[PDB]
């Protein structure tokens, strides 16, 4: 809320949610699935390959939204954005893909170079960031409409499995939106912005999180066995470091 989007910034993002969007179609494509029209799921259709004209309103909207506070997140992290070359506009190339490629919405998406992009490990860490953040919205979201976690999926008590920390996320959906992002990230890239991000910082966390009490725990032999005299010896077994 604190912070407020500039202009052309958002007249990249329209076009980033579509080529997002566009990023899902063809997933779908060449894994070979196609759109169905009744709204189920295990019926062996899928309501969702759906052309953007006809796309639903609400899909459409969260998709912005998540376009919006993801390229805002991204800002907020202390990450700048530059545009250094204009040209990108002008060198920026269509992939020619053959026809049976393009779905039956008849519009034709272009996937870019993005693989001559270069890429640091920081920024990977940083896309991972921004995914688990996108993934505490949608989890934030289930929660605010009702729904809890289970080991099950179970809709009629609005249970889900999917409503786990980051950490603990199965890699399935994990590495599904990572791919998404990295995409979206990947193309607000290659459209001339490149972004710079603010220096990794290491700290010591000591991984302090006991009892307020407790700190450490002391064992000892009891009193009655001091030794005041001779050699003795004893052995001490680090099982964690
Ligand atoms: N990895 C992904 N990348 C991009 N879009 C995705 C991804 N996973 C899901 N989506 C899309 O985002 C939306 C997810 O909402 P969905 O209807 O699946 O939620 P849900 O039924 O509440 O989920 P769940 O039952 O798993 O808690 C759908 O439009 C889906 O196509």
């Amino acid at each position: 809320s604190q912070i407020v989007l500039p202009p052309h910034l958002e007249r990249i993002r329209e076009k980033l949610a579509e080529n997002i969007h566009e990023l899902w179609v063809m997933n779908k494509i060449e894994l070979g699935w196609q759109y169905g029209p009744v709204r189920d799921d295990n019926k062996r259709q899928h309501p969702c390959l759906v052309e953007f004209s006809k796309l639903p309103e609400q899909e459409r909207n969260y998709n912005l939204q998540m376009s919006l506070e993801t390229l805002k997140t991204l800002l907020a992290l202390g990450c700048h954005v530059g545009i250094s070359d204009e040209h990108a506009e002008d060198k920026v190339k269509k992939m020619k893909l053959p026809k049976n490629y393009q779905l039956t919405s008849g519009y034709k998406p272009a996937p870019m170079d993005l693989s001559f992009i270069k890429l640091t490990p920081s920024q990977e860490a940083m896309v991972d960031k921004l995914a688990e953040n996108a993934h505490n919205v949608w989890a934030r979201d289930r929660i605010r409409q009702g729904w809890t976690y289970g080991i099950q999926q179970d809709v009629k008590n609005r249970r889900n499995p999917r409503l786990v920390p980051y950490t603990l996320l199965d890699d399935r959906t994990k590495k599904s939106n990572k791919d998404s992002l990295r995409e979206a990230v990947r193309t607000l890239l290659g459209y001339g912005y490149n972004l710079e991000a603010p220096d990794q910082d290491h700290a010591a966390r000591a991984e302090v999180c006991s009892g307020t009490g407790e700190r450490f725990r002391i064992f000892r032999a009891e009193k009655t066995y001091a030794v005041k005299a001779g050699r003795w010896y004893f052995e001490f077994e680090t099982v964690t470091a």
